[PDB]
């Protein structure tokens, strides 16, 4: 038996396991898949043999992500500027200006006013309290109705919605306005900063950091899928798909929220949590890497397309590139390459699609989801509690960060908190 | 004796006199100068024989100034676009961009945040209540300290201050932050709109409208300076510099605030008002028309100069133009043409100054002031009351508008209110 079993070897699980280990605890990390890193996933391109791509989370920003910054600095891991945008090919109507901030002067007054409203509303959110504990139900409504009430003129309206679609991985009619304001709050109460935090990448991929952290963890078992967590007795018993149980004083669940429903907890989790857990969050972020010919470097496209955003990812050769598109998986089928072509050509009619690459996060039984975004109505009923212990079982991860959900920083933040709690208990 | 004597033949006095007349009242208008219009003053250029210039207030904006819009529409008076700016020659440092909105992307986050703060603060102001009745003393502090607390980076900082200097006619250390927020409030809670309201001019000058209104006023006496207003008896007695008194049931003071102290009121005005009246407001707006050679059309310059703003006014010929500069009269001497040259050449080193033209509003005994701006501490002690009746004596004018002070619209607004009050009393 161990002092702690950690379930899940994403960044959250890795940090917790590492830190408990370094604190002198006896730790086992159980990871259900064949790799470490979780929703941080670097691997070879499907389209471009020999080329390493990030298929999940990729971007960071040092001033918004100090814990992550500290990890990079600790292991001497190199970062690079995200691809600079020098060419703008928006679809935001005839009045839009082709630069990164495409709002024209005729919309300036409207944007001023919306800026006040958005930030006023965001400033209602105290990041420590939880979205259910703050009288915020009035904001937990579909994003499209919230945005309809701002009544923005066409460019700023569509610009806002496009980025929101990108960032939440939901169409406007399914996103919650409250969660959008939560992201704004998380970025130091900045709308702009939500997008500006696409600031740096890992020079050699996220696996750099995954590997650095894992090297400090002495006991890891891959291909070990947890099916049961039973704290009915004096010591927690952790059951496993094809294997003998493991035992520990504490257990940290560092798996994705939408997988929790596939574990049998004994006794059952507190009843306030159960229906959100059963239903899962609503995130449907879909990130497509698109192999192209005929695109020049440095393109950014934002607009009203089925791809709200389409922009430069990497140079493949002198004629060839990867672009990245964001949409959602409920609205778009990535295996329909004709559809992909239509979506690309909308913005970029000179561009030939050679190929697409993506990971089906939703179909992956170890995830059942990309990054977190709540269904409408969900987080103003229960949010904070999802990330709180039940007895000796801790819940961590990006999905449950109050401070930085949906980002790697939130994985690190939640782990830090569980670690500290254990070292006192 | 009359139903009403109106003292002052600016736009306020003219409206009141006209409207009372049309309501069937017996009205006398007493104007101390040789002309009607007051701080709206079109006349021939001192520099350019044959050329008509506005030496006082010139600009309007129809959506912020509905009463003025109604006057123009009533008399069929034509307006034109203010001179469009197509060339930008700012002095806001090396990071500024040469367009009308010169803030660079690196300052965007800071501007976002300041935008929230400025508008939050402005939104404390209810325009009907008066600046003394709203618990706003904390904002009534020098503008430079208010702006120091926003802690803006260099371009947006200096851009804000320059326009504030323009608009208030005070240097930052003497302007009140509260009054700046009042202007923001007056423009539908818009910072931007303060500047955007420089939207149209009178095609043929303000005298167009002055003349139209005066034609509807049957009794006017020019060169008639009021020295005394005595409501001790049943009927008000109005004494006059070199002349027989006049009598009326009501009297409307439509002279500038800073002239009130040169009238003997009997009985004395309510004592809360008296010290502000004695001291006068702090406005020192200085508008200089500058005759130039070597300037191309469409120039706008904003910066850190002794002239915060310098921009295109009118074409004089193919080589010659008028520019307009704003500063204040405490900081700059307009009769020092060498100084003028230095101020111009700062922004525009290719430009030869031929001549300057201005009116000394401060030295003019019928004004003792350009447009209103309070001294620090003044309007959060007494503001609303300055524009309220004392007995049968009414006080009107731009200077005392709660809704649009410092503008022609406020003259019209205050008059409307006095008229209505009289027609009921
Ligand atoms: C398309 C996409 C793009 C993204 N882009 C960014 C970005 O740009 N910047 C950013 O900061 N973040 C990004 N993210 C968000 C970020 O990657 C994740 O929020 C984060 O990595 C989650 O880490 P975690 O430790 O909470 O969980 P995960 O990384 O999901 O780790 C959970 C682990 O649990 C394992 N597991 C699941 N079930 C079991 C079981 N029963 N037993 C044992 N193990 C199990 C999984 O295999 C996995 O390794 C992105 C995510 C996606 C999906
Ligand atoms: C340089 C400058 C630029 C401006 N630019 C703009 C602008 O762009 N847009 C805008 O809307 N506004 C502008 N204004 C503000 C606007 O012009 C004034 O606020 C407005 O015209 C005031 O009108 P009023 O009727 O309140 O007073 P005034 O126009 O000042 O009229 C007062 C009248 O009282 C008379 N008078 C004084 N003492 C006596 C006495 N004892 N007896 C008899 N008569 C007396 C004066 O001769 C005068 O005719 C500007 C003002 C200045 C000074
Ligand atoms: C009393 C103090 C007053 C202070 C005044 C400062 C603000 C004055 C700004 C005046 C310039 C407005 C011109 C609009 C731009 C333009 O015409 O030309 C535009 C460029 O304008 C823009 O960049 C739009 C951005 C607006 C974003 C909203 C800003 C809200 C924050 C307000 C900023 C606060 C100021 C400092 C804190 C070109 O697009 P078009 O030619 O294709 O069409
Ligand atoms: C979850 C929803 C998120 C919604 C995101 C929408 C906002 C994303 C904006 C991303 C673009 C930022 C780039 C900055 C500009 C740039 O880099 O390039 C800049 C041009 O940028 C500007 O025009 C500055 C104006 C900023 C004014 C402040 C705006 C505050 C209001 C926020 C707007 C609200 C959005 C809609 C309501 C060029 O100067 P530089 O090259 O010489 O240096
Ligand atoms: N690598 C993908 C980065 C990314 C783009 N848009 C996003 C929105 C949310 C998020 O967590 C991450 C992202
Ligand atoms: N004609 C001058 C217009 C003008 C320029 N700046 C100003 C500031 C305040 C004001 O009332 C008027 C103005």
């Amino acid at each position: 038996m161990y002092d702690a079993i950690v379930v899940g070897g994403g960044f959250s699980g890795l940090k917790a396991a590492r830190d408990l280990t370094n604190a002198g605890k006896k730790v086992l990390l159980l990871e259900g898949g064949e790799r470490l890193g979780g929703r941080a996933y670097s691997r070879e391109s499907r389209n471009v043999p020999g080329l390493r791509v990030e298929i999940g989370g990729a971007y960071l920003h040092r001033k918004h992500h100090p814990r992550l910054a500290a990890e990079l600095d600790r292991y001497g891991i190199p970062t690079a500027a995200a691809s600079e945008f020098t060419s703008f090919r928006h679809r935001l109507g005839p009045t839009a200006v082709d630069q990164a901030f495409p709002i024209p002067g005729s919309e300036a007054v409207a944007v001023e006013a919306a800026t006040y409203t958005l930030l006023r509303d965001a400033h209602r959110i105290d990041l420590e309290k939880g979205l259910e504990n703050q009288d915020l139900e009035d904001l937990d409504i579909p994003l499209n109705e919230y945005v309809d009430k701002l009544d923005l003129p066409p460019v700023s309206r569509q610009f806002l919605l496009a980025w929101a679609w990108n960032m939440l991985g939901q169409p406007a009619d399914q996103a919650s306005a409250l969660w959008m304001l939560q992201l704004v709050a998380a970025h130091h109460y900045s709308i702009l900063g939500v997008v500006l935090s696409l600031d740096e990448v890992f020079s050699n991929g996220s696996a750099d950091l995954v590997d650095a952290m894992s090297q400090e963890i002495p006991e890891i078992r891959l291909q070990t899928v947890v099916t049961g967590i039973d704290q009915s007795g004096d010591v927690v018993n952790v059951t496993v798909k094809d294997g003998h149980a493991f035992q520990a004083h504490s257990v940290i669940v560092a798996t994705p929220m939408n997988t929790w429903r596939r574990i049998v907890f004994t006794p059952a989790l507190p009843e306030r949590r159960r229906s959100v857990i059963e239903e899962g969050h609503g995130g449907q972020g879909l990130k497509i890497l698109i192999h192209v010919r005929g695109a020049e470097a440095g393109i950014e496209c934002v607009g009203d397309g089925i791809f709200p955003t389409l922009y430069d990812y990497c140079e493949v050769s002198e004629s060839e590139r990867l672009l990245v598109a964001f949409t959602d998986s409920g609205s778009f089928d990535p295996t329909d390459i004709g559809a992909v072509k239509d979506a690309v050509l909308y913005y970029l009619p000179e561009v030939e699609v050679l190929g697409i690459d993506y990971h089906d996060w939703i179909a992956d039984p170890l995830f059942e989801g990309p990054w977190v975004a709540p269904r409408v109505g969900q987080f103003s009923r229960v949010h904070k509690e999802l990330g709180e212990p039940a007895g000796r079982i801790h819940f961590v991860g990006s999905d449950v960060s109050l401070e930085f959900p949906g980002y790697i920083e939130g994985a690190l933040e939640t782990a830090e908190c569980a670690v500290n709690a254990i070292l006192h208990s």
